[PDB]
């Protein structure tokens, strides 16, 4: 009924990690380690790079899923508004009413899980290129927080799992997310209110 959000390292040590991209106002995704929340302009590129202590086993899977922060929306499907799930945006895989994409990845894959009617996108773990000490899946929000008939200003959580190939969790993170227009103005204004 309701997706679990609790962090969990689990055996391969998987974590999430973000780029520090600062608060100017030309930035368009910034995340806010104080908040645990991701700001970011409509469907441009989130960086987010995924960690790990170990190698996981291949097969091994990273899928992405948004829920309402707030108890009595947790039942809720996240899902794209009135307006944007007709706007034909398609990328050719993402169905139009799902909110997160993933860029750039022909081996993602969308779901419409058949019980709970929730939207996920799913894509093979994949090791870090030669150099770099971890990989980055690069994720796209295709409504602001503020679509009306759609989030309607309600905050959403990103959860973020590690999966085995039959869909067994490994691993577990999560973030808050906004799609705004202006997302380093955002992240002052919430981080000064948190401080005050
Ligand atoms: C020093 N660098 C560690 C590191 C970080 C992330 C890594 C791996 C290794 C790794 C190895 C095999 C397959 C996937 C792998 N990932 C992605 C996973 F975190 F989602
Ligand atoms: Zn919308």
């Amino acid at each position: 009924s309701v997706p679990s959000q609790k962090t969990y390292q689990g055996s391969y040590g998987f974590r999430l990690g973000f780029l520090h991209s600062g608060t100017a106002k030309s930035v368009t995704c910034t995340y806010s380690p104080a908040l645990n929340k991701l700001f970011c302009q409509l469907a441009k590129t989130c960086p987010v790079q995924l960690w790990v202590d170990s190698t996981p086993p291949p097969g091994t899977r990273v899928r992405a899923m948004a829920i309402y922060k707030q108890s009595q929306h947790m039942t809720e499907v996240v899902r794209r508004c009135p307006h944007h799930e007709r706007c034909s945006d398609s990328d050719g895989l993402a169905p139009p009413q799902h909110l997160i994409r993933v860029e750039g990845n022909l081996r993602a894959e969308y779901l419409d899980d058949r019980n709970t009617f929730r939207h996920s996108v799913v894509v093979p773990c994949e090791p870090p290129e030669v150099g770099s000490d971890c990989t980055t899946i690069h994720y796209n929000y295709m409504c602001y927080s503020s679509c009306m008939g759609g989030m309607n200003r309600r905050p959403i959580l990103t959860i973020i799992t590690l999966e085995d190939s039959s869909g067994n969790l490994l691993g577990r993170d999560s973030f808050e997310v906004r799609v705004c227009a202006c997302p380093g103005r955002d992240r002052r204004t919430e981080e000064e209110n948190l401080r005050k």
